[PDB]
C-alpha cells in the first residue's frame, strides 16, 4: 500500500495551464525556504523550476507514465522526459 510522499519520489505534477509534467519531490536544503503547510517542493525536470504543490496535483510516475510520458511541444518537456527516465536523482543545479 502507498505511503505519504517523500523527497526522491518521481511524479507527473499538474499545474493549471500546463500538461502533466515530469517532476520529483525535492528535499529542502538546510537554511533554504520551506514550502507552505501541506505543500511539497516540486522540482520540474527539463525546466528545472520549483513550485509548491499539494498531493491532488501529484501523480506517481510508474502508474502514470503510459498516459503522460509522451513528447510535448512545450519548452523543456522532452528534456524533462529524458531526465526522469535516465537520471531522476541527479543534481540539476
Amino acid at each position: 500500500m502507498p505511503h505519504a510522499f517523500k523527497p526522491g519520489d518521481l511524479v507527473f505534477a499538474k499545474m493549471k495551464g500546463y500538461p502533466h509534467w515530469p517532476a520529483r519531490i525535492d528535499d529542502i536544503a538546510d537554511g533554504a525556504v520551506k514550502p507552505p503547510p501541506n505543500k511539497y517542493p516540486i522540482f520540474f525536470f527539463g525546466t528545472h523550476e520549483t513550485a509548491f504543490l499539494g498531493p491532488k496535483d501529484l501523480f506517481p510516475y510508474d502508474k502514470s507514465k503510459d498516459k503522460y510520458g509522451k513528447p510535448n511541444k512545450r519548452k523543456g518537456f522532452n528534456e524533462g522526459l529524458w531526465e526522469i527516465q535516465n537520471n531522476p536523482h541527479a543534481s540539476y543545479s
